[PDB]
């Protein structure tokens, strides 16, 4: 299972993660071109993402938009208090699947081993085109600082469709 | 077996190979295998694996439209949930078709709820080829109905990979 | 890649994606070119092999294609008993879908020369999508012509297939 590919960012005082649109069931088959799994929470304040089954992202959403509400939206606080919850459920505590949640301020990785980490040059993704997106995000903010973060979600995810037959350039970029 | 669902212009459609069965009228009925009515009528639903799974699911997913007042979308998530989370269930490969008058969703034990793209899809040994005619007629024939659309579709999937029964909603 | 060939109301047509792999899931090349004119246009041929191997059996094609003066028959026969004769072509179990203003043939290296069924035929790994999506369109939207017909085809068969991209070439005859 490939649910689509999502790459976050935060560069020159703005934050944006994207997202492509391909959905693919086992080696062969797609599924879906125009899938969405960025989702905005805390009123439109927080972006998160998780390129896992649906069954489980509406789970982690509905309980780190829990978390958010109990904090004021404190970004930390609310992703720490989950990632215990997370390894706490043992349903979810199976989940390879990380979760990306960034607001204006932090990007912020949650995993179901209770981890929370704050990714190196502040841009991380997933997915699987992630670790494509993911090489080429790093070169982009490298040696190519000039684009904006919006740009270098777009361009990190366009790169990475191009090279895996996964991920489609049917890319929307959200930005806070 | 194969299973094609569409809306379409209003309309809503499932198709499957034909059988006769009796039911609670004791009345002959020429119904589609896998392929039931669920909701007081309102939703269509099929499953592309074995019957006693298609009605084992089909009964779990009604009560979870009971639960949440019909919003395909909610009982498909917790279907979706409780799926992944059975022991015997969630080996399973074959995927199902839940289906309102205002929306399509394919659930699988994976955890997956999808809604395809055209309001259209199609599950079973053929899916993928009734799923390329239907693209085909969805883009190219949009003067047919949503059943005319599901009985064609079917029709190029056998000739390639007669007994269709279609199910109007 | 998934080569698609169509005769519809006196008119012809063939289409091929242009994704490249290489075995693996990365890709190297999107605009491959496996659709080609021989005999000054009046043929189409497409192969769904490597894209050297589709050069060579191109040219050699080509060669029978002259030296028997546009008979495609006896061309596509004569091209596979050379196919399967020569030692590093033989090997190759892609096969080549050649066709001219009359028929179309399906060429292997196996010496075979199929006359398939119908005036569809497809070739390639989602051959069975673009042939379902061609069954459709030759069935209710006549209106099309061949080479529409092979490019909705192929964009059907690209959007479903994980191995067949939309950058589509189409030849006609």
């Amino acid at each position: 299972l490939h649910a689509t590919t999502i790459y976050a960012v935060r560069h020159n005082g703005k934050a944006a993660m994207a997202g492509d649109g391909q959905v693919t069931l086992g080696q062969q088959v797609i599924m879906k071109q125009t899938a969405r799994k960025v989702r905005r929470l805390y009123e439109g304040k927080v972006l998160a993402g998780f390129a896992g089954s649906v069954a489980d992202a509406f789970t982690l959403f509905e309980k780190f938009e829990t978390k958010l509400q109990q904090f004021s939206g404190n970004l930390e606080r609310a992703a720490v208090e989950l990632a215990q919850e997370w390894r706490g459920d043992k349903q979810l505590r199976q989940l390879e699947a990380m979760l990306i949640v960034m607001d204006k301020d932090a990007i912020l990785v949650v995993s179901g081993t209770g981890e929370v980490i704050a990714p190196d040059d502040d841009l991380i993704a997933i997915g699987s085109g992630g670790n494509y997106a993911l090489s080429a995000g790093r070169a982009l903010k490298r040696h190519a600082s000039h684009l904006s973060a919006e740009e270098m979600a777009y361009e990190s995810l366009k790169v990475a469709a191009d090279i895996c037959v996964f991920t489609n350039d049917n890319i929307v970029v959200e930005t806070l």
